């Protein structure tokens, strides 16, 4: 997350992180047993780690979980990454707490111009490389669809939205990958793609969770 701030200890309880002998990806929790991220994201062997601030450090509010298994959007196109969504079942259910929590699916979508906030543990330069140990956050506001598609020509979808601000400056990045923009307590968006980080005219590029919520709603009741 380039120029946002400090979240603070378990503010952000649905913001899991994704391991694999290190931190890899963000999630979202929508229920004691799902985990939503992005398809990108894919990769097996996956421990959810829910519960966490510093990611380095053992604090005693975290939930290590194993994967038992994984779901990618069934039309995911890495070239593209439309449909860049999947769904992660957690081995066993997570004891949910005023730490661990799910966040809600939204029940029709966001509007341009709604303020959301942006979470992860990734890269905070847009000029190389700093990783925080501790959950960085960013309020930013939906973009107009027409902003965005001429930011990123022939390259936007119906799946797709910006968000982030096109002077640049602030904007998610590497690592934040798969993680939550949640918008009027709803997940929105989840950490999908852009042009370098913070850079003027290219804003970030979020799936569009309010297209999948009848397929994450099936998919979950079905596995
Ligand atoms: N908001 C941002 N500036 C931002 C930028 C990048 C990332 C991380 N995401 C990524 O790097 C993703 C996954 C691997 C390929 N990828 C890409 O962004 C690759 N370029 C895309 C262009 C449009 C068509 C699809 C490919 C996350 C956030
Ligand atoms: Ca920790």
């Amino acid at each position: 997350i380039v120029g946002g701030y400090t979240c603070g200890a378990n503010t952000v309880p649905y913001q899991v992180s994704l391991n694999s002998g290190y931190h890899f990806c963000g999630g979202s929790l929508i229920n004691s047993q799902w985990v939503v991220s992005a398809a990108h994201c894919y990769k097996s062997g996956i421990q959810v780690r829910l519960g966490e601030d510093n990611i380095n450090v053992v604090e005693g509010n975290e939930q290590f979980i194993s994967a038992s298994k994984s779901i990618v959007h069934p039309s995911y196109n890495s070239n593209t990454l439309n449909n860049d969504i999947m769904l992660i079942k957690l081995k066993s259910a997570a004891s949910l707490n005023s730490r661990v929590a799910s966040i809600s699916l939204p029940t029709s979508c966001a509007s341009a111009g709604t303020q959301c906030l942006i979470s992860g543990w990734g890269n905070t330069k847009s000029s190389g490389t700093s990783y925080p140990d501790v959950l960085k956050c960013l309020k930013a506001p939906i973009l107009s669809d027409s902003s965005c598609k001429s930011a990123y020509p022939g390259q936007i979808t119906s799946n797709m939205f910006c968000a982030g601000y096109l002077e640049g400056g602030k904007d998610s990045c590497q690592g934040d990958s798969g993680g939550p923009v949640v918008c009027s307590g709803k997940l929105q968006g989840i950490v999908s793609w852009g042009s370098g980080c913070a850079q003027k005219n290219k804003p970030g590029v979020y799936t569009k969770v309010c297209n999948y919520v009848s397929w994450i709603k099936q998919t979950i009741a079905s596995n």
